[PDB]
DNA sequence: CAGCTAATGGCCATAATACCATAATAATAGTTTTTA
């Protein structure tokens, strides 16, 4: 690496068919799917790394620049089994991913937005008290921004095109509060 | 007668009238929205 499914942003602006034409996940579905299987209901984690370091679960990490971008794309199906824990630090990831990123990659779509965090968040909720880490430990700085920029795009859209498209953001909103970063009286 | 009347020739102000023409509001519908 690089190599060209680790060559991302070079084209591929807003965030449409990097699922549909990547031509890459499909293999990597079923893998990560079958040999999760291996690796899965025969045992949980309630940690990150265990779940990567030996797997090739950390090939993925998906920070700093496109290294960041695809690899978390990756994620995205991933997590459909991942869960539970395992994904833990690839949460901080997910979180970390909209900031200057999704940012970096704007609107990245008509649908972008959502694309991104549809599950960035609702994953937050794939879990009840496993959120009390989306609270609390290492999302210090992280939903704060977080919110901040996302609240802050996804005010107009609705204003640029049409409606209750944000409301599904607006859940999103509201799925987010037991205590976290108040950026409130700034909203 | 006396002087031609004197109501004849004329008719301007009016008030009335009209058309005729709006806000004070209060409606229509309206084209978008997805849903189906």
């Amino acid at each position: 690496e690089q190599r060209d499914p680790t060559v991302h942003d070079d084209v591929l602006e807003l965030e449409m068919d990097e699922l549909n034409r990547h031509e890459c996940m499909a293999p990597l579905t079923a893998l990560v799917k079958h040999m999760h299987r291996s690796l899965g209901p025969p045992q949980g984690e309630e940690d990150s790394v265990p779940r990567d370091l030996p797997s090739w679960m950390k090939f993925l990490h998906g920070k700093l620049g496109n290294p960041i971008v695809p690899l978390n794309i990756r994620l995205f199906l991933a997590k459909l089994v991942i869960n539970t824990e395992e994904v833990f630090r690839p949460y901080a990831k997910h979180w970390l991913s909209p900031l200057l990123q999704l940012a970096a990659s704007e609107n990245n779509g008509g649908e972008g937005i959502h694309y991104m965090v549809v599950e960035i968040v609702a994953t937050i909720l794939s879990w009840t008290g496993l959120a009390t880490p989306t609270g609390v430990p290492k999302d210090e700085v992280l939903a704060n921004r977080l919110l901040n920029f996302l609240m802050k795009h996804v005010f107009h859209p609705k204003r640029a095109v049409f409606r209750h498209n944000l409301e599904i953001i607006k859940t999103l909103v509201e799925c987010w509060k037991d205590c976290l970063s108040i950026p409130y009286r700034l909203i």
